[PDB]
């Protein structure tokens, strides 16, 4: 059996960033760190974490006094950085900076008093974190996931009307929603395409180019993983059987059972050797060497604050 390997796969400069944030934190303090949400989804980095002394909570009233807390990569709402604030804790930030870049722009349009509309998941902690940057109770700050959202949304002011997105989505869905956006909110205004992230982007286009030669395709994830939740969807859309795997112990052999080709890709939040394990399990089910693709170069990366180096 062929295994391939998409390109690009696994971290991407924000996690990469985010995961340093704490490890430094953790080596300049010691334990306990406290990080408000998983600092990035993927059960591995988390649980690594935590067994080196990083606490995961979900609000602030779970972190004691005196405490250093760190914000997840997917970001943080306003009344969450006021909380931290208002309790003196140390606070350092790991949210990626291209997430920080959408959130001042929804803070830009709350200031105006115009109206924003973000596409995204209801209930993924970046939605919660961007639409928690809009304050202003003259304006308006709504979701919408699909078409269908965008066709049963009214709003205020439709000629002060801007959009932003998540920027771990599908970018072919997101651009439907956007088609949806601007045949009913003619003057509304956005970015020229979306916020789907580079390392999003790319990972969907490789994705692609792996399912086109590829029987089945592994994408090595976490469940909560917007992102790679969107490679395997992908995949699955081009008629490949497509698997979400934390690791090689997720891979039933059923699945490769008499395959020639085997594609392996991983999200943004998946350690690399959770890949090199995956790809050892498909060499004892009968793969051969791994083969990486061909693909587009990444060159970004988002260094740690100068006060954890
Ligand atoms: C921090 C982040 C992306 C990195 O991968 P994650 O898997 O942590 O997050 P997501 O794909 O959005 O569920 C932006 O939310
Ligand atoms: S928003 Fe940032 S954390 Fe990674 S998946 Fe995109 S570079």
């Amino acid at each position: 059996m062929q295994i391939l390997l998409a390109n690009p796969r696994g971290f991407c400069a924000g996690v990469d960033r985010a995961i340093s944030i704490v490890e430094n934190a953790l080596a300049i303090y010691g334990a306990p760190i406290y990080v408000r949400h998983e600092v990035v989804h993927n059960r591995y980095v988390v649980d690594s974490l935590r067994e080196r002394g990083a606490i995961f909570i979900e609000q602030i009233s779970e972190v004691p006094d005196g405490a250093i807390l760190i914000f997840s990569a997917h970001g943080v709402s306003q009344a969450v950085r006021n909380e931290a604030k208002s309790r003196d804790l140390t606070v350092f930030d790991a949210t990626c900076p291209l997430v920080t870049k959408v959130h001042m722009e929804v803070a830009r349009a709350s200031r105006r008093g115009e109206e924003s509309i973000l596409i995204g998941h209801a209930g993924h902690p970046q939605v919660e974190g961007t639409m928690g940057q809009y304050s202003n109770p003259e304006g308006g700050m709504y979701l919408v996931e699909s078409p269908d959202d965008v066709w049963k949304l009214t709003v205020k002011n439709e000629e002060k009307l801007s959009f932003m997105t998540q920027t771990t989505l599908s970018v072919d869905d997101t651009s439907d929603v956007i088609d949806a956006l601007r045949k009913r909110f003619p003057k509304i205004v956005g970015p020229r395409k979306d916020d789907i992230c580079y390392a999003t982007t790319n990972r969907q286009e490789a994705v692609r180019a792996l399912a086109e030669q590829a029987e089945v395709v592994l994408v090595v994830g976490s469940k909560n993983s917007s992102n790679s939740n969107r490679l395997a969807e992908l995949a699955q859309r081009m008629g490949k059987r497509a698997f979400l795997i934390d690791d090689a112990k997720d891979i039933q052999e059923e699945w490769v059972k008499e395959v020639k080709c085997v594609g392996v890709t991983a999200g943004a939040s998946a350690p690399d050797i959770l890949v090199q394990n995956v790809v050892a399990r498909l060499q004892q089910l009968g793969g051969g060497e791994a083969i990486p693709l061909e693909g587009r170069e990444e060159n970004i990366v988002f260094e740690v604050p100068k006060e954890l180096r």
